């Protein structure tokens, strides 16, 4: 248990109810608080959002989508994947949220990058690029080594040892050369008999090296990202449906745009408008998650200096948008099962769905991009986005990525009301970061931005987690 | 779509229900040819065995094991995991046996070798024995790009280009060194406010070396191994029961044990026992799918070299043993989600499960060892067998390892009735053998996973199922 069980009358309102906000309320109320929640979306889970058949949305420039996926299909606009440290999986357990293995690795998706080499908007498999740039690598390291290069700082038997590991960490042949590898794959596939299949061959030396084919591996080793990773069979918001659901919708307000929040002599007021009508309540606290950015709109009695602080947390872009197709063509042609191919494109990747393996249709994130490869998305219509990534997608895996087209549905970040952000990009640990850790009197921050995990649900897990804690060690003295 | 309907009345006796067996039945009905299987095991399979509660097993030692698993709790005791080029998915398209991935590959299960070195018997996660061998594999190869030892084989645009990869790739510091890295993991959690975490710290240059802790990471690239993996939803026999299904089992006999198989006038003629009964059956054609070292011990009719080809398939050891755990240790306190570890001890690899994730119970597969590792486990008892992997495990991931142990299971391939066998190393390895068992002798075909080239892949039965049916309809056309 995070805390014991409160002693007496105590009451607090939670303004969001995505994570942080759903998060808080829960804990609060397994200790005895008086909580309500106050969202202004018609859904839990803010930046947690799975888009389905039936999911309808109008942008801050006025156009709105709607959503004609198939019954059961689905995609994460926002969060989507979880690595195995992350608070995240520990509530999926206590919520009785089943989870599967997310695909973020893959041997069969394509790289795909502009150079000054022939590979120059060229796609090639992840295994193919991989066996060429370690065999390389492994080949100079061990010329070097057998030259006497680093006779300083290794001995005969270090020398020895790591030329072993070279050998095999880059199939070299038995004199040491990277000669091509069956770890590159094949053109046809090894079967029964005197079907030998056929090894696809090597690329140079100066090909791999100037190409870049290898600026993308050392994502594999990110600590939130390195294999396994997992998400929510189903869809991302069921975490947020499970907290809403053991919180009680008797707590949770929903349609709720809050418009003030002030500091009282009886605690602390917050006003909003549900339904059209205007409503106030008031509690002994409040937890804050709106997004930073957005704060500052309110109606407010925050100090100057607060309201300063708030104003480091710098929006940025991002943004997602997904193809159903009535074939799963990746599958059946491409072998191609979950993971993501990767590019120096806009698009900036093309994610390959982890359920419904098999079956005869799927959704397939045509693009997940960020920073000025989501600009060139968001100023345009879901049309001409849907246009440019079926362009760039079909650059990177065929003619094929133009056909069998059902239906399609996009979201950016920057442009979504109650949002208007993907993750917050503090000015400059930051004195204004430090700054919004610390209550206002009685109100008090939390959000994936208060956290060393911007852009987690983790960070948001977290940073209610510390802000429940704080409170009721309050209460306590 | 892999023959287009036979003409007539045309019949294949079929040995052996395994993945061989069962697609070469599968593809001939489906051409409309009569077919019967003969199976001398009550399950459909062979190789691929999936143990659950209930499953009994006398194997060739005369000990009986009985599995208790809790109910939907079970592991592969052969086949396991599937790479995205196998037609093993294909048939699990079109049997509609639900697939899930298969985690063959993970950050935080560990390696745990001996060497002359501090790191001797000491569990390492894959992420930081990762960090600090590209690390440090990354600090030298820039050393040497500075020295200008690789002047003669790169430019000066090569090498800005390699020195970028390389600081990127072992997370080296502004001047070159490798200092350690996020990429190792924390002692304390990165969270919220000024709760940065810990990051574990990297171990030395020659220590890291000598303690060849990076030795199996090349695993993660092997063509038939590298994620994304996949396994069926429930075991991997729920492919063999489909293809019972769809084939009949009024088209399977099923403890029923071939004896005797001969070409004659007609045919061939196989003699089986079955219900204690002397039984025999005459077909057009027959597809033999026992494993070849058990061929020779049918009464047949063979040439003598189809017979010495058949010796030059050398049976192999192979073993698993699986503990059902009341608690999900592995989770919980390890944060270990699938994968496996990895150690140079008899045991060989400690496999987690896939499914059942954040339950209260699991599976684990405590080893998976092959040749001289598994002939460790041969001739020991199934409690000498627990013990052994018990006592090797607790070396790797500490006393929770004994702990919360419900019941175990396992199986020895070479000590298997009708198996004898993990699979076929051929003599001299295509060798003439392997190719002389390709062609028919006369109306009988050979067919399994030891006439392909993926060999201890179920790719390798069904491709070579698939090759032999087309030659016998080609055949049967004219
Ligand atoms: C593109 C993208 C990719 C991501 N990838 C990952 C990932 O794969 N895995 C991972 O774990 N996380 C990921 N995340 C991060 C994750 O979504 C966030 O960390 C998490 O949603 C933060 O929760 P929060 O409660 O701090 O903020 P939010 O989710 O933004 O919730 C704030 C809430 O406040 C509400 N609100 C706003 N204004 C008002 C108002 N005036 N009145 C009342 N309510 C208001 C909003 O509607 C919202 O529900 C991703 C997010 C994005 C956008
Ligand atoms: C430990 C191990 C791990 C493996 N790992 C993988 C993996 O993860 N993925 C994968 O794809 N493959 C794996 N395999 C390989 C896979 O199991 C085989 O490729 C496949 O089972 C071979 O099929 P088969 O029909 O050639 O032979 P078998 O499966 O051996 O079938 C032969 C059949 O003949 C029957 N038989 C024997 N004698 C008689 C008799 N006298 N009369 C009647 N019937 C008889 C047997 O009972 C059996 O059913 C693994 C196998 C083992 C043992
Ligand atoms: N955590 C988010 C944002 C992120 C993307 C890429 C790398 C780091 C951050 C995600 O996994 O998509
Ligand atoms: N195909 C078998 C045997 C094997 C083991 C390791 C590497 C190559 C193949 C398995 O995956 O276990």
């Amino acid at each position: 248990d995070l805390i014991g069980k409160v002693k007496g009358s105590h009451s607090v309102v939670v303004l969001g109810g995505g994570p942080a906000g759903l998060c808080s309320a829960f804990e609060l109320q397994k200790a005895g608080y008086k909580v309500t929640v106050l969202e202004a979306r018609t859904r839990p889970g803010g930046r947690v959002w799975t888009a389905r058949g039936g999911s309808e949305e109008t942008d801050l420039s006025g156009e709105t989508q709607k959503c004609t996926f198939s019954e059961g299909h689905f995609y994460n606009v926002g969060a989507t994947r979880i690595p195995q440290s992350h608070i995240t999986l520990d509530y999926c357990r206590e919520l009785g949220v089943e989870i599967q293995g997310f695909g973020n690795q893959n041997a069969n998706t394509f790289v795909n990058y502009q150079s000054d080499t022939s590979l120059s908007g060229q796609s090639v498999t992840y295994r193919a690029a991989k066996a060429d740039t370690f065999g390389y690598m492994s080949e100079l390291l061990k010329k070097a080594t057998d030259q006497g290069a680093l006779d300083q700082v290794l001995s005969r038997e270090d020398k020895d040892a790591l030329s072993e590991f070279l050998s095999d960490f880059g199939d070299l042949s038995d004199d040491g050369r990277y000669l091509g590898s069956s770890r590159r794959g094949y053109d046809s596939e090894p079967g029964a008999g005197l079907n030998f299949g056929t090894e696809k061959k090597p690329f140079a030396m100066q090909e791999v090296i100037r190409s870049g084919i290898g600026r993308n591996f050392s994502f594999d080793f990110g600590y939130d990202q390195a294999m396994m990773m997992f998400t929510p069979v189903g869809g991302m918001d069921r975490i947020y449906y499970a907290f809403q659901d053991r919180i009680g919708t008797d707590n949770i307000v929903f349609g709720a745009e809050v418009t003030s929040m002030k500091n009282v002599s009886e605690g602390v007021t917050v006003e909003y408008t549900a339904g059209g009508s205007k409503k106030s309540i008031t509690a002994d606290y409040a937890i804050c998650t709106i997004p930073p950015h957005l704060v500052g709109r309110l109606q407010n009695n925050l100090p100057g200096d607060v309201l300063t602080a708030l104003k480091a947390a710098k929006p940025s872009s991002s943004g997602k948008l997904g193809i159903e197709y009535s074939r799963r063509w990746w599958e059946t042609e491409d072998r191609i099962y979950g993971g993501a191919s990767n590019t120096d494109k806009d698009i900036s990747q093309i994610m390959f769905p982890y359920d419904h393996y098999n079956s005869d249709r799927g959704v397939v994130v045509a693009y997940y991009s960020s920073g000025k490869r989501q600009e060139a998305f968001e100023s345009l219509t879901h049309r001409q986005r849907l246009a440019k990534a079926i362009a760039e997608g079909s650059e990177i895996h065929g003619e094929k990525y133009t056909r069998d087209i059902s239906s399609s549905f996009s979201g950016s970040w920057r442009r979504t009301k109650y949002s208007e952000s993907a993750w917050a990009n503090w000015a400059g640990a930051t004195p204004e970061y430090e700054k919004l850790l610390e209550p206002v009197d009685k109100i008090y921050f939390a959000g994936d931005h208060l956290s060393n995990a911007i852009a987690w649900q983790h960070g948001a897990l977290t940073s209610a987690r510390d802000v429940v804690t704080h409170i009721h060690e309050r209460v306590a003295q």
